[PDB]
């Protein structure tokens, strides 16, 4: 069934808008030099042509490990918006996802439950939280879905060993030039 985590053949998860209820993504990362973690989504100009519209979203984590974070906020994550259809104007908001262990070992996963909105969860295994596994907690990004919503993960050092999403949403239907195979 087209509604299952799905071993994707990309280094980065690709969705057309439609295509399924796009359940949800998840992208391992296990294994970075700093880190650093940025996620980031895209939407198409056009509706199944031409598509290269700004970067809806994007999910910066600032952990212990990597150099040049906040003191303050280090271990957590932040949530940025960019002006595309349920946008037009830049959301920038912190948000409360653990990122704070030097495990390595992290995940980025998204939902659009409704089809018009994009909401995250953010995935990582902490060393003392290891014998539970992975955290997650939820960020709502406040973005919409499109035609083409290709998620990906990047990060320095980072290593996407595992790409997961939904087999419905596992529409590979992008340019290789975001680090896929078609």
């Amino acid at each position: 069934t087209f509604l299952e985590l799905v071993e994707v053949p990309c280094n980065s998860v690709h969705v057309q808008g439609v295509m399924t209820p796009n359940q949800m993504v998840k992208v391992t990362g296990a294994g970075w030099d700093n880190g650093v973690l940025e996620f980031y989504v895209t939407r198409p100009t056009k509706t199944g042509g031409d598509t290269s519209r700004s970067h809806l979203a994007s999910i910066m984590c600032y952990s212990k490990d990597i150099d040049g974070v906040p003191s303050d906020k280090a271990g957590k994550c932040f949530l940025k918006n960019f002006s595309g259809e349920d946008s037009s104007e830049i959301d920038e908001k912190e948000v409360s996802l653990p990122i704070k262990s030097h495990n390595d070992a992290f995940m980025f996963v998204c939902s659009s439950n409704d089809g018009s909105a994009l909401q995250c969860d953010v995935f990582a295994l902490d060393n003392t939280n290891s014998s539970d596994g992975w955290k997650v907690n939820t960020v709502d990004l406040g973005v919409s879905v499109s035609p083409d919503l290709a998620f990906g993960l990047t990060a320095d050092g980072v290593k996407v060993k595992k790409l997961y999403a939904s087999s419905g949403l596992t529409a590979i239907n992008d340019d290789p030039s975001l680090g896929c195979k078609a």
